[PDB]
């Protein structure tokens, strides 16, 4: 297996197959291993980036996850004043196996490369949570807050979906 983005060392986490062959995917069990400190002697900090819309996040998210659905907010939070360390790891996800998480992962890498001298990176190790929140919640509900799940297509949130789509950079 290839080294992480700055070619400094191997990827730390065990990976699973996902839709995008160019990206690294992890299972809910691995996400729990991170949250429970199984990698605490090696990983200084990790950020779970929930790429879903605010109403989805508010209806139930993984504990400690940060809601960054807009590119400009993800860039501001992660790259204005980078989270320095040991390893720093980013995990991106959306509702299931859609494009919001993968697109944000690629965007952050593009911006990280742009602000550095090749091959140095602020975030060399990034993963996608396989199956997203839809698959994580039924496996580990106590690692979520609140203990619920609000789908993107929720019937009472059609206007909120529309309102938020109009805040994105491109459609
Ligand atoms: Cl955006």
């Amino acid at each position: 297996m290839e080294l992480i983005g700055d070619y400094s060392k191997a990827f730390l986490l065990q990976t699973v197959d996902g839709k995008h062959q160019d990206l690294k995917y992890i299972s809910p069990e691995t996400m729990v291993a991170l949250l429970t400190g199984k990698f605490s002697n090696i990983v200084d900090k990790f950020v779970i980036v929930d790429c879903r819309y605010p109403y989805e996040y508010e209806g139930g998210h993984i504990k400690t996850a940060v809601n960054l659905p807009l590119e400009r907010d993800a860039e501001s939070f992660l790259l204005k004043s980078p989270i320095a360390p040991k390893r720093v790891i980013l995990i991106f996800h959306c509702e299931f196996s859609s494009e919001r998480g993968p697109r944000m992962c690629r965007f952050i890498r593009e911006r990280d490369r742009a602000v550095n001298d090749y091959p140095s990176l602020y975030y060399p190790e990034m993963y996608i949570l396989k199956g997203g929140y839809k698959e994580f919640f039924p496996q580990h509900p106590n690692f979520c807050e609140p203990q619920d799940y609000r789908p993107m297509n929720h019937e009472a949130f059609k206007d909120e979906l529309k309102t938020f789509r109009l805040k994105t950079r491109s459609w």
